């Protein structure tokens, strides 16, 4: 029972309701524990590591290499882009779920785990309406400035790239999925530009008929707009402030040289974490309105050497 | 405790390790008594909690003053819609950032508030509604008229639902001084549902909001979030969007909602009393516009609804 310092009380009991329901009624996860999965001409495995809502509950990804399966990273070792020319999303959160899931940089493998906030796992405050996840070998490094009286610096959220499934079918915990890049979208808070790319599911009823931000509109109406409300809105009830969103939306090309140029950061922090382990080893509502671009590259940034790195 | 999933990886389900309570709760506001003296419209209420959240017979009792007494009244019918000051009145029934579906009961005496049952089990919103929530008195959706555009249309059958903007959040089952701004509709499934769009008497830019349009000026992005908010609330249950009419209403349209509403609840109250004495894609359905029809007089009151 929750007590609240006024003579009404809440039973809380969870046998009466359908929070329960709401929340896990929709998890869409693989049928066994270990379960293996072909990608790009490749055999890898997903294995679930202990029991959901538990605090040491993780992914794990594994490659056959000959007679047996070795370990993997999805943020290194899964392919970015497919030999079909698509790209492999990294499904953390299925649609319709609560759960908070995040591909971990600072564990071993950089295995999926549940978030945790205020020291408690995180859960969603609203259900998500779209598959979500990241793509492999993106990294947003905050080593490279984006700007805008005197100037205004931004730099990357420094985590892998966000990515969104328009697809109508609920993909599964820890998939990998080959998707389309249709368009992108950028948070700016707390000083830092948040990308999230708009995808589409390869094997979607419209997938060729779908391909920029506007062809989804006739086929997945509001879609493009509740997800941008979504996101402006989906912390309301912890933060009371709504996020920013910048106006400027990218198209299918502008998203797509965002992957790449994502990827060339991962390529740029996986040298400087090389070099660095020899070196010492051996209102704002126009605030929304601005047009941000490329910088200027800080050289006394240095890498986050608790990112796990191979 | 464990969830069946019927699948080899299962689920904890330990409320004291995650935030779903936190979610849900940390934002609960109510009054501090069980008892709760109130005044609107120069006259004198009581607010009465009856019983504890999350059991099956919590209930919101309102209560008048009849001189010496105090007598059993129902938010429904007994509290004036619209009061002397211009202002109509709006009974809190979920408060801001909060998930609890609590509905005023036609089918029950006095219409208490009690909370929804879905399926057997109370019932729970899916996402936390951004705005205070509740229904306008005297007001009734009466299913005895049809709309049209062919395509018919009829009434909610339950009393018209109105939108707080205010920031303040409200407390449940508060009575309400609000000014009326706009209007949207929903149109499943086959019946229209207005929802008035207002802002709190007491909000710090009460003055300076009157219409849909001057709030982006205070409150940015309100109105595009009721749209989508309302869009998708039950998507996690239906798997389908809601459909919402692409016509909003100004302000004066929606004052004359209300008041043409309130015939409506008029008529129903007159008529049942009448009836008992005899005793011995869809895309374009969004830009559809309705229009009024015919009122069939082949209807009949329901005779569930409590009436004094």
């Amino acid at each position: 029972f929750i007590e609240t310092n006024k003579e009404l009380k809440i039973n809380l009991n969870f046998q009466n309701n359908n929070i329960i329901s709401n929340i896990f009624s929709n998890i869409n996860i693989y049928d066994k524990i270990s379960n293996i999965f072909i990608n790009n001409k490749k055999t890898y495995m997903l294995k679930y590591n202990n029991n959901i809502n538990e605090e040491n509950f993780f992914i794990s990804y594994f490659e056959k290499k000959d007679d047996n399966f070795v370990p993997i990273s999805p943020w290194h070792h899964i392919d970015l882009k497919n030999d079909d020319g698509t790209y492999n999303m990294i499904v953390e959160i299925t649609k319709y779920n609560y759960i908070k899931l995040e591909i971990q940089l600072r564990e071993k493998f950089n295995v999926i785990k549940q978030d945790k906030k205020k020291g408690k796992l995180r859960y969603y405050h609203n259900s998500i309406y779209w598959n979500y996840g990241a793509l492999p070998q993106t990294y947003e490094y905050p080593k490279h400035i984006y700007q805008n009286k005197e100037a205004l610096l931004f730099t990357g959220d420094n985590d892998p790239l966000d990515i969104l499934d328009i697809g109508s079918a609920c993909l599964k915990i820890g998939q990998v999925v080959p998707v389309k890049i249709l368009g992108a979208f950028t948070l700016i808070d707390e000083g830092e530009l948040d990308w999230k790319i708009i995808a589409i599911n390869k094997e979607d009823k419209h997938y060729e008929d779908i391909n920029s931000l506007s062809d989804i509109e006739k086929y997945y109406p509001h879609t493009l707009s509740l997800l941008l409300e979504w996101f402006r809105s989906y912390k309301m009830a912890d933060t009371k402030k709504l996020n920013l969103i910048s106006k400027q939306l990218y198209d299918k090309k502008e998203s797509e040289d965002l992957i790449m140029k994502t990827h060339h950061y991962y390529l740029e922090f996986r040298e400087d974490v090389k070099k660095l382990k020899e070196e010492h080893s051996k209102e704002n509502n126009l605030l929304e309105d601005i047009n941000i671009t490329y910088y200027k590259s800080d050289s006394a940034y240095k890498p986050d050497l608790n990112i796990w790195t191979p």
